[PDB]
């Protein structure tokens, strides 16, 4: 039919309205204080940085965590994460803006709102729920849109994870002087995965640009090999797909449990 990300944005627009009508910016605007946490800093260092994600379901795998509970998840993700990602999209990943606060309190790491942001309202909306940073996608926006949204987040003391999926987007994120570039291994059109994208698009990125490899990381071996190309990883399913969540972090992130 058509790209999956395409369908998603359609619904994201129809979603903000059904909520902009309900909870307009004015009904909370000048009441959202900047973020008292630093996303950008949290990902700095020579040590592999981890962005653990709380996700319940996805277009690619359906329902992942049959028994979701953003409370118990952050209770574990907090002992290891550099940052914690939270899908705030209900229709596709069964996420919810309320999960953000639920975590920002149980976990001290900067919270990242993982959603398809196409409206400044959304940024204002997440900051309201304690979202310490947001995700802007160069495959869903264009320079002007990005600058706009980029400026907005940088107003509320919020970090910006810039997602690139190809060389053109990479070159763009560079021209835009993006500070944290997330390279997505998943082709959001057909939902196919290729970890070489990380290998391909990171070498050029130069310093003062933290590279985060996102999606498809299933094993520790992959973490270890790809740590040669990226500064960090954003891992969702490899963790959410297991009941014993702590044992999962040991296997996948620490190459523990002796495999
Ligand atoms: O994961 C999906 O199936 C999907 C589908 C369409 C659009 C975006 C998608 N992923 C959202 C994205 O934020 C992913 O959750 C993270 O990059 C982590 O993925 P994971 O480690 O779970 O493979």
């Amino acid at each position: 039919m058509q790209c999956v990300l395409a369908k998603i944005v359609a619904d994201k627009a129809i979603w903000v309205e059904a909520r902009k009508q309900q909870q307009p910016l004015a009904s909370f605007q000048n009441e959202v204080q900047p973020s008292t946490r630093h996303f950008y800093d949290a990902l700095q260092g020579a040590r592999t940085a981890f962005i653990l994600e709380c996700k319940k379901a996805s277009p690619s795998k359906g329902v992942i965590r049959d028994d979701f509970d953003p409370a118990r998840i952050a209770a574990i993700y907090k002992h290891y994460a550099s940052a914690i990602s939270v899908l705030t999209d209900e229709k596709y990943f069964q996420g919810s803006f309320n999960f953000l606060p639920i975590v920002s309190q149980i976990a001290p790491q900067p919270i990242l709102c993982k959603d398809f942001i196409i409206d400044p309202y959304q940024i204002y909306l997440a900051r309201y729920y304690q979202a310490d940073a947001c995700l802007l996608m160069l495959s869903v926006l264009d320079d002007d849109q990005y600058r706009q949204l980029a400026a907005v987040a940088h107003s509320l003391e919020m970090g910006v994870l810039t997602e690139v999926s190809n060389e053109e987007e990479q070159e763009r994120a560079i021209a835009l002087g993006a500070k944290v570039v997330g390279i997505n291994n998943r082709d959001l059109c057909d939902l196919s995965i290729d970890l070489n994208r990380t290998r391909e698009l990171a070498p050029k990125l130069g310093h003062n640009v933290t590279v985060i490899s996102e999606s498809g990381i299933n094993t520790y071996a992959q973490v270890r090999e790809l740590s040669h190309f990226a500064n960090g990883f954003l891992i969702g399913s490899a963790l959410m797909a297991h009941d014993d969540l702590h044992a999962a972090v040991r296997r996948v992130l620490l190459g523990e449990n002796k495999v």
